[PDB]
Parts: C-alpha cells; sequence; structure tokens
C-alpha cells in the first residue's frame, strides 16, 4: 500500500481575510502554488489551524472571514481533481491555541471532560468537516496531560463514530473520512499521555510524530533538531519516558528506557514501537521543511554540538537580524528560523555558509565559519535515508511541516514521493551508516523465544528460562519456587 | 509503654504424643522449663506450630493426641499465673507447612481465595483459640504470592473482626486477643507482598520479622545470618524490593531501593518504615536463638566472607557431624544448626573455637582454625545494640525463635528483657558503631523540608522545587508547566 504523504498547509487568518494569488507580500504560499503534480505527490494536506472556542466546539479563529475562508478551502479541495487518493484534511490546535499556557488549552480540556461535552465536541468536529468540505479531522493537542488522557482518548473514539457514520450516510467507502492527530516526537512531552498510547491510536488512521525541534536555542548546546540516528559526541537528554504511569518494575523501566539517551527521530518511532498494541503502520514519521538557526558558535565540528549566545525567547527579542542572506527572516522577524526554500538560496547565493554533512545522524547543516553561526535542516539527501527507514520500519508514511517552505518548483515534495514510489529510484544499496540506534525493549517489541515450559514445583536458579501462558521468562534471582507472572522474581523476555 | 517480647515454644508432633517432663531425650525442652522468672521476662508465647487442613481450616497434625495437646498447652496457659500480662498466641504455619513445595502449601491458597472461604478458616481459627485456650492468633505462611495477597488480607480483617468480637464477648477488654503474623525479614521473599504492607499490618497487633537466616548454607559465601548493620567488606544482594508491584517511577523505585545492598536487620527494618502507613509500633525484631555453622572456610578474616564447603539442601544429607563439641546437632542429625545453649557450651569446652566480634554487624561469630568453621550466631552483646536499635526506631519489640535454644539460665531471654526495662541498665552510650545504615528513602520516610508554593501558570526550570498538598516536589527536567502530581515531571521529595 502506498506510503502516506501529509503536507501542512498553514495560513494564518489575516492571509485568509486578504487572499490573493498575486501578491506574495501578502500571502506568501497561495494555494495555486500547488500544481497538479504537487497534488499527486500528496495524499493529504492538512489544513491549519481551526480551533475550539469557549463554548467547547470546533470552531474557526473568531477573526475568520467565513467567506474568504471557504475560498481558500474549495482552492485546496479542487486539487482532488487531479488526485483521487488526496484528502484535505483540517487541523485542531497546534502549539499556539493548545500548549498548556496558550490561549485555548482550557477549551481543550474542558471539551473532552463528559459524555456530554465529548459528544457536542466531536458533533462540532463533523458539522465542520462536512460544512467546509474537509476530508478528516487532525487534532494536535499539544499536549493532554495525564488526567485528561482518558478524556481524550473517549473524545477520539466518539470522532471515530461519526466519522464512519457520515462514511456510510455519504457513501464514501472509497475515500472514507479519516482521524489523525499530531504526537509528540520527544520524550518529554509524550511521557504526558506514553502510557496509553494504544487507545491514543487505536480510532486513529495515523499519529503523525513531530520528530523535528529535537533541537532548538533553548537548549545550551547546539544540536540537529531531526537526526534519524545518534551521534555520541552529540548531547545527550534525560529519559522521561522512564517516570511516566506505565507501573513496570525497575528492570523492565530500565531496558525500555536508557538513559541519557540520543534524542532522535529513530528514538520516537522505536518508543512507540514498544507499546503493545500500536501498529507500526500507524506511525507517520515528521520532517521538517524548515530549518533552525543558532548564533555565537565555535570552529572544531562545523558549529555541532557548541555553545552558542542565540536568544531563546519569543517572540525574538531584538531586532539583531544575524542570519546572512536570509530576507524571509526579516519578513518574519526571526533569525532563527528559516524555511528551505531560503536556506536552498543562502548556499546557492555565496554568502559564507558551508552544507555539511553528519554521516551518523544523516542529516546536513550548515556552518558559517565567518560569522560563526550553525543551521541544522533537513534537505532531499537526508529524506533518503528516513524514506528508507519509514520503508524498512513499516511506518504508514511522511509528515512534513510545512507546505510553504519548500522550494518554488517542490523539491522536498518530489523528492518523498520519489523514494517511496518511483521506479527510477533504488535505494536497496543506500547504507544507513552506523549512528546510534534506540535499543529500548517493552511489550511491543519482545523477540520470539524458545524455552521448555514452566514446571510448577521445580526451583529454578538465577538465569533460568521458562516458557509459560505465552511467554519466555527469566529469574532475576535463584532459588525461585514461585510461578512466572504471579511474582517479582520472573521477567518477561520473549514470547 | 512495655515492648512485646515474644518467645517461640516449638514442639514437634511425636513430643506431644509422648509429652513428659522428665526425659530430655523424648522432650528436650518441657514446659517446666519455663520458669515463673522467665514467664515475667515474656509477653508473648507463640506456641507452634499448627496447620490449615484440606478442608481449609485451622488444625491440629492429624496424628496428634488431642488428650496430651491439651495438656501441653494448659502447661503454658498456667503460666499466666505468674504475668497477668502473658499471652499464649498459637501459630498457623511455619516453614515446614506452608512454603511454597511445603506439604500444606495449597490449603493456604485455597483457605483464602473465597469470601465463604475466609469466612469459614477465619471461624475455624477463633474456634480453635477458644477451644484450646490460647490468647490470640499468629499466622507463618511463608509466604503468600502476589497474586494471592488481597485474599490473605481480606481473611487477616476477617479473622480481626471476629477477634474484636470475642474480646468483648469474653470480658478480655484488659487483655484483648491479637492478631500476628511472621513477615519475611529480607527483601527477596518480602517482594512478594510488600506493596500491600500497609493493608496487611492494619488488622495486625504486630508483624514479627524474621530477621535471620540473612546467612546460610545456601549462599556462596560465608556470612553473619543477622547483623543489624551492613559490613562493607561483605557480600551484598540484589534488592528484589524494586521489583514488587510498587506502580513507582524509575527515581521513586531507585532511591527507595539501592542496590545490590547489605542484606542486614536495620535494612528490613528500614524498608518497612518507607511504606506509608505501616507504623513502626507494629514493627517487632525477630532476632535468633540459634546459630548457623559452615565447614570447609578460609582464613584472614575470622571465617566471614569466606567460600565454604557445607551442603544446602534440608535435610541435611549425610551422616558427617562435623561440627565439632555440638552434642545435639549429632541427636538431631545435622551440624549447620546450633542452639545458643550448645555453642556456649562448645565455648566453655575447649574444643578449639574462638570466638569474635564485627563491630560494624555488631554481632559475634566462632572461628574453628584448625577445622575451618564457621558459626554466625546472637548472643547478649548483639542483642544490646539490637535492643537500642529497638527503642530508637520506636518499634513495637523484639521476637525470637525459640525459647527452647536459650541456655538453662535463660540468659538471653534475661538479657532482652534487662535492656528494655532494667531501671539499673543504661545504654545511653552505647556506641552503634560505622556499619553501613540502609540508605533507601520511600514514601513513608520522607524528609521534611521547605519550598515556596507552586503558582500555577508558572514555568519552572529543572531542579526547582515547589510546595504542594503536603509535598515538596522537584522537576526533573526544565520548562514545565503541569502542577505536581499532575505530571511525570515532578518527583516527590519531602515533607
Ligand atoms: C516554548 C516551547 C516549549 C516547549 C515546546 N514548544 C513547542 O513544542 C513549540 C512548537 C511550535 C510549533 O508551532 N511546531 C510546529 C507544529 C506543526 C504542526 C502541528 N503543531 C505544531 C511552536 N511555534 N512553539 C513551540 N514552543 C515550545
Ligand atoms: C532452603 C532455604 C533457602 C533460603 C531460605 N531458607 C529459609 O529462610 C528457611 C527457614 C526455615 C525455618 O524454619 N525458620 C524458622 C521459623 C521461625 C519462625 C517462624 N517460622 C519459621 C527453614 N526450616 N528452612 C529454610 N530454608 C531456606
Ligand atoms: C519544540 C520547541 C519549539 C519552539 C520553541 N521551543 C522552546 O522555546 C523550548 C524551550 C525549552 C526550555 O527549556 N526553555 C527555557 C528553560 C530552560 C531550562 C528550564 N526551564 C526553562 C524547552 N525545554 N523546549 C522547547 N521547545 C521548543
Amino acid at each position: 500500500t502506498r506510503k502516506a504523504v501529509i503536507g501542512y498547509y498553514f495560513i494564518p487568518t489575516n492571509q485568509i481575510n486578504n487572499y490573493t494569488e498575486t501578491d506574495t507580500s501578502v500571502v506568501p504560499f497561495p494555494v495555486s502554488n500547488i500544481t497538479p503534480a504537487k497534488a499527486k505527490q500528496l495524499t493529504h494536506i492538512n489544513f491549519s489551524f481551526l480551533d475550539i472556542n469557549s463554548n467547547l466546539e470546533c470552531a474557526w479563529d473568531p477573526a475568520t472571514n467565513d467567506a474568504k475562508a471557504r475560498d481558500v478551502v474549495n482552492r485546496l479541495t479542487a486539487l482532488k481533481a487531479h488526485n483521487p487518493s488526496l484528502r484535505i484534511m483540517f487541523s485542531i490546535g497546534g502549539w499556539y491555541y493548545s500548549n498548556d499556557l496558550g490561549v485555548s488549552h482550557a477549551n481543550y480540556v474542558n471539551a473532552v471532560k463528559t459524555p456530554a461535552s465529548r459528544a457536542k465536541f466531536a458533533q462540532s468536529c463533523v458539522r465542520i468537516m462536512k460544512d467546509y468540505g474537509f476530508d478528516g479531522v487532525d487534532i494536535d493537542w499539544e499536549y493532554p496531560q495525564a488526567a485528561e488522557v482518558d478524556g481524550f482518548i473517549a473524545a477520539l473514539q466518539e470522532i471515530r463514530t461519526l466519522l464512519n457514520q457520515q462514511t456510510i450516510t455519504d457513501g464514501r467507502q472509497a475515500l472514507p473520512y479519516q482521524l489523525t492527530i499530531a504526537g509528540a516526537g520527544g520524550a518529554f512531552f509524550l511521557s504526558r499521555y506514553y502510557s496509553k498510547l494504544a487507545q491514543i491510536v487505536a480510532p486513529l488512521d495515523y499519529i503523525n510524530l513531530m520528530t523535528y525541534d529535537l533541537a532548538g536555542p533553548w537548549e545550551k548546546v547546539t544540536n540537529h533538531q531531526a537526526a534519524l540516528f545518534g551521534d555520541a559526541a552529540g548531547p545527550t537528554f534525560y529519559n522521561a519516558l522512564r517516570e511516566a504511569n506505565l507501573g513496570w518494575s525497575w528492570e523492565e523501566l530500565t531496558r525500555a528506557f536508557p538513559s541519557p539517551f540520543s534524542l532522535t527521530v529513530d528514538a520516537a518511532v522505536q518508543q512507540h514501537l514498544m507499546m503493545e498494541g500500536v501498529p507500526s503502520a500507524k506511525i507517520v514519521m515528521g520532517v521538517p521543511f524548515y530549518g533552525r538557526a543558532f548564533k555565537g558558535v565555535s570552529g572544531g565540528n562545523g558549529g555541532q554540538y557548541s555553545s552558542h549566545s542565540t536568544p531563546g525567547e519569543d517572540p525574538y527579542p531584538s531586532t539583531d537580524y544575524w542570519l546572512v542572506g536570509c530576507e524571509e527572516c526579516v519578513r518574519d522577524k526571526d533569525p532563527r528560523i528559516a524555511s528551505y526554500r531560503q536556506l536552498e538560496q543562502m548556499l546557492q547565493g555565496n554568502y559564507g555558509y558551508q552544507r555539511l554533512w553528519n554521516d551518523k545522524t544523516k542529516t546536513p547543516y550548515l556552518y558559517h565559519a565567518q560569522n560563526g553561526l550553525f543551521v541544522t535542516y533537513d534537505d532531499a539527501e537526508s529524506f533518503k535515508y528516513k524514506a528508507k527507514y519509514i520503508k524498512q520500519q513499516q511506518l504508514g508514511g511522511v509528515m512534513f511541516w510545512h507546505l510553504g517552505q519548500d522550494n518554488r518548483n517542490g523539491d522536498l515534495l518530489a523528492a518523498l514521493d520519489r523514494y517511496f514510489n518511483a521506479a527510477d529510484y533504488d535505494d536497496s544499496q543506500l547504507d544507513m551508516g552506523t549512528g546510534l540506534r534506540y535499543t529500548g525493549v517493552g511489550p511491543g517489541n519482545l523477540p520470539i523465544m524458545t524455552a521448555p515450559a514452566y514446571v510448577p514445583g521445580t526451583t529454578y536458579a538465577q538465569g533460568a528460562l521458562v516458557s509459560y501462558q505465552g511467554y519466555v521468562w527469566q529469574t532475576k534471582w535463584g532459588y525461585i519456587t514461585s510461578a512466572p507472572g504471579s511474582d517479582s522474581a520472573w521477567l518477561k523476555v520473549g514470547r
């Protein structure tokens, strides 16, 4: 089956209200930039962002011109003429609306509280989807806390129920309405809901892992924001998952969550595969179409893993626009993020940037030796490794933020489509390198193992292996007379 | 209030059936050896052992002569003439009956399994108590496994209900009927039920910790069977409590259960006090009135921490009686166990034994240089440090196995009674030494702390400390926007 290619289309309310396809100073990325060829290379477009209002219903920004919004959506749905598989999802949430201190966070928490709130919220999602012509619902709550997770589960299940209903009602079995979420791509936020991944993912068609922003100016050491594999020379991080409410023993937590660890794309994926009931076909790897830039960096390792002087405040404090060649930074008033489109133009614009390659992380980076700058980003080369990863691990596909940040020819999107689908591409010899893999073992990736059946009344020594009720168990100490499962003395090590 | 002093009177069935007080070759320790003085030094005698029959009721061994049994028990209860505080408990279980592999083990499993089985078993206990004139019920199931624990507790609760009713029905307000159990004194067995210690001890007057047999010939290195504190030079053990069914986080398991650790009496006591709802005044420290002997030991440290050639299976599987001077070893066909009485005569008898002292563990040991022998045991000296520990830790008192192993003068009993109740004994400057204490910190022994109150809406840095809902909390990583108790980021550290 065809791998998912899920690209966000983000447009702020002011750009909707003043939508034009002929003035890049008003709308930098009009829907017209999404050509038929590009429409054939996507499977989903995540239109974004809608919100949840104080009435606890799915809603557009109250400032939205409803006619201008419908017109933007129509331009997106017209693209389905070029691709019968294409879906225009819409996204509820995002960081600004839905983080703990965001403007609407309480409406997310309160919408999922009761069966009545959940039914009201869920019905509003389907009503919105139908009123505007969307093909599915994407929820980007960043992120439900432990006590909110069950309500969030039930809210998803309720949307699932109404979406399947609407599919039968509209006779859409050939392209059924879908439900997805944006999931945390790093252990710290993932720890909030990790223990309930199985029930979170069960009503989803996909969970799109936000496997980017794994580095940034808020950390004191420069790093790759989306390393596939780990680099022993790079910084390592506390494995927050070892503190999630899993109820596991010490040996179980220790062998699932080595700490410190390399905060990589592969870590986030394996961490999802470690839980029982999380199918790899539903995991979608996120990739960034932008880079993050640091100032004040020391040479030696090309700016990698170096101290830096980049502010972490939002918004950017000063007017020091120090990313040389980033005209787009001036428009947006921030030198710390630059679209791939813009970084490509910096590389070919003779500005003093050197493109380097880390063969552990399998990602590019820019070092500005004169100005002491470092940029972590992704490109068509790094997408080669991530695509082969997606194929090797049988993931559902790829997600990226966002369409507007690709270059004018859509090379990043075309690359992703190519690596999955082109007869003229062959990655069978692509060498995935020797970067650090995430080797945690959990209930969802226990190996098949073979051991004598458990004999009741036997006294087992330490390390003995025994087969019992569908698992292979190992003793942690000696003189074991208890049965496996029933006792602190046995470790489940295989199936 | 008086510390408990709980002595086991153990008499096998055949000594009952042939009971006499005029032939130490039939009955080595008849009840007449408990003089009025020694009765005054006891607060409880645990008559042992009764069982649970296949009808899932408390019962004597079927082979018991019931007339002879009533006479032995009447002799023990007559002792109450000399001590109105004295209680003749009876004990259900013991290792032989109730261990995983013991002859009656399934009866213990089945007795507690259902409401009707527990009601029937609890009634049988109170009927046995009243019919024979006992003052309370002590249950030595060694040991219930995790899945069995809730049923065990309900049964203990059910016994508590009947016993409290029976107290009122019998006018025994001044000496209420009591309920105790013998609990594990070592982490391995303790890990079976550790997580439910609170509800296990709640219906009990006392939990009698079997803080002995912590060394023995089943272990590859000779060691002290009842070290008060640890010796860095001694062996260390896997801390099985970190695998108990606690549901705590990795950090919580780690700071509570250092591993490996020194298997000591202090470890067991602190391990009980680490759990919430386990009051120190219900914790009783077991001590041994016998010693454990090893052969094939090497010099260099008086036989301590040496490899050895002692068989570990039971029964002793040879007729080689190598504990020289040990008369009763021959009588009992086992050179691996000697009563304190026998050990003292060996020390008096010129047999080549040197009495040595470990000032870290605060326990004596014998070294036999000629024959390569090592004996771990306890005496009136080690009992000073332990009695002072009992007072300083505000424990309930002391328990011991068993009365028939004291010397004919009752020196061990008298020593215990002296250290608790003699007006002219002063241990205020008894040096408790620099042996290793158990450092684990858990929910029932958190340090009192202060910290600024948690303020919702605040974003906390890593390592920040706040007070909230009665506790002081620390963030384990940075950018924390959630409240303590609602997030994996907050670690309970205090108050
Ligand atoms: C201050 C801060 C602290 C911790 C995490 N933070 C974020 O994780 C974050 C994320 C975004 C963001 O927009 N990521 C792109 C995206 C794509 C699709 C769906 N949802 C989000 C943002 N602007 N600020 C963010 N600040 C923070
Ligand atoms: C083979 C073995 C391995 C590990 C520990 N082992 C014991 O810890 C133990 C303990 C006893 C025992 O009887 N202790 C006396 C007692 C006092 C009060 C209440 N209940 C029992 C026994 N006979 N064999 C025992 N074998 C073992
Ligand atoms: C994913 C992401 C996207 C955009 C901005 N982002 C942040 O601005 C950020 C900031 C922090 C952070 O730690 N900021 C200050 C601080 C340091 C130490 C203790 N307390 C607060 C963090 N951990 N993740 C962060 N992720 C993001």
